[PDB]
């Protein structure tokens, strides 16, 4: 149903991604750790 898209980001507690992807770990314009999904 519900899904994170793709080059996205997400979170380690929030629904999972999309068309197969994964939450990984990031850099965003700032500069902190975040976390993207990946397909």
């Amino acid at each position: 149903g519900s899904c994170v898209p793709v080059d996205q980001p997400c979170s380690l507690n929030t629904q999972p991604c999309c068309d197969d992807a994964t939450c990984t770990q990031e850099r965003n314009e700032n500069g902190h750790t975040v976390y993207y999904c990946r397909a």
